[PDB]
DNA sequence: ACCGGAAGTG
DNA sequence: CACTTCCGGT
């Protein structure tokens, strides 16, 4: 029972995983090193063998919206976690 | 690579 | 709600 955001922040803790998910240094910023295997294990974890990146970065983009997070735009891969009071309530919170 | 819209699924 | 799917579009 994860969502996205939570499990993006599982991975990204841990240097064991440095090879395909890791945080920029430059703040909230973090790069999907290799894309599609952050989106092979977010579908073992959510039982949807058929995710992809283009489908994870769907999930990713509607956190857009959300306030969330937004795209480091120029960065290819590279996402940042909006370090705001609206996103704070966002993030300590679910249906 | 990256962005929604819109329908559909627990 | 929180994604997933699956396009069209730039």
């Amino acid at each position: 029972s994860l969502q996205l955001w939570q499990f993006l922040v599982a991975l990204l803790d841990d240097p064991s995983n440095s090879h395909f998910i890791a945080w920029t240094g430059r703040g909230m910023e973090f790069k999907l090193i290799e894309p599609e295997e952050v989106a092979r294990r977010w579908g073992i974890q959510k039982n949807r063998p058929a995710m992809n990146y283009d489908k994870l970065s769907r999930s990713l983009r509607y956190y857009y919206e959300k306030g969330i997070m937004q795209k480091v735009a120029g960065e290819r891969y590279v996402y940042k976690f909006v370090c705001d009071p609206e996103a704070l309530f966002s993030m300590a919170f679910s249906d």
